[PDB]
């Protein structure tokens, strides 16, 4: 109760700031997380113990994949804090209770594979989840999780209240399947330019959440340069590993995907950049304006991989 987590001088400083990079040292990621829920949510609105057991339980139901593990769990719920402690006054107590718990889980389980993987395999749960697959598959984690004897971080919260932030969570991590974000997105926009976008409306706030949530899911596309380039390497590790699966199956994976188009990642980036993450960060800016940082990073990032493109570098 009088058991603060402190961080080190430049954890402490940095960690405030949206292109914050958690660092190689596994071993602190779970106190960078609990440091961040302190200071988000409050001291008082998780029991440590609890909360302790639930972070090591997530941890242990994340793969060893390049890209979709554990780092990328508490990298998505740092940009989620950055949100939330530059927009303080917008969120719910429940709405900052559920969101950075809905990123630490919105992956859980994930070996690295699209929905439309699953699909082509004709995966079992490709058969329980016709849409989102995966996305569903990783709010059933989160439940499986919860249900643990000692790990119910949510005890003292009423049935209706308990109801809300699980309703919260699912929307959340359903709404990390991309494929949903295009239209999420164009609606925002829309609501936004013709002064309809209300705060107060439910069915408004769930849309903003889920833009929100895209947001922090593609931050590493908002870090410094030479963090952004890095990941970039781990994303395309999955993406090649999924394309030699597609070739087993008797399918010519799409060129994103194959390992032998390599020489192709450049100018892919710069679509990614042009359709998903510029229109993403700016509308999210529009609708937040101090999550601005986002957007002109993004920017940043668009302009070296141009350079990369015109052999600068
Ligand atoms: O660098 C990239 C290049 C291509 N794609 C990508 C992923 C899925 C669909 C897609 O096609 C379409 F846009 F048409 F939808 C493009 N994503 C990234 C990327 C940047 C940051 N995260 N991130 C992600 C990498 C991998 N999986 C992710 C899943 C969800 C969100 C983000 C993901
Ligand atoms: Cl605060
Ligand atoms: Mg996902
Ligand atoms: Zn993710």
């Amino acid at each position: 109760g009088l058991m603060q987590f402190t961080l080190p001088v430049r954890l402490c400083k940095e960690i405030e700031l949206f292109h914050f990079d958690i660092g190689p040292f596994e071993n602190m990621w779970p106190g960078i997380f609990v440091y961040m829920v302190h200071r988000s949510c409050g001291t008082s609105c998780f029991e440590l113990e609890k909360l302790c057991r639930f972070i090591m339980s997530v941890k242990k139901n994340y793969r060893r994949v390049p890209y979709h593990n554990w780092k990328h769990a508490v990298t998505v719920a740092h940009c989620m804090y950055a949100i939330l402690q530059n927009n303080h006054t917008l969120f719910t107590d429940l709405e900052r209770k559920g969101l950075l718990i809905a990123c630490l889980c919105h992956d859980l389980d994930h070996r690295g594979f699209s929905n439309s993987y699953l699909q082509k395999f004709d995966h079992p749960l490709a058969a329980l989840y016709s849409t989102s697959t995966m996305e569903q598959h990783h709010f059933s984690q989160t439940v499986s999780i919860l249900q643990l004897e000692g790990h119910n971080i949510f005890s003292t919260l009423s049935s209706s209240e308990y109801e809300q932030v699980l309703e919260i969570i699912r929307k959340a991590i359903i709404a990390t399947d991309l494929a949903l974000y295009f239209g999420n997105r164009k609606q925002l926009e829309e609501m936004y330019q013709t002064g309809s976008l209300n705060l107060n409306n439910q069915s408004h706030r769930d849309r903003v959440i889920g833009l929100m949530m895209t947001a922090c899911d593609l931050c590493s596309v908002t870090k410094l340069w030479p963090v952004t380039k890095l990941t970039a390497n781990d994303i395309y590790a999955e993406f090649w590993a999924e394309g030699d699966e597609m070739k087993k199956l008797g399918i010519q994976p799409i060129p994103m995907m194959d390992r032998d188009k390599k020489d192709e990642v450049p100018q892919g980036q710069l679509g990614f950049y042009n359709a998903v993450a510029i229109p993403c960060y700016t509308t999210l800016t529009q609708i937040l304006p101090p999550t601005e940082p986002l957007l002109k990073a993004c920017r940043d990032n668009l302009s070296q991989w141009e350079k990369v493109i015109r052999g600068e570098e």
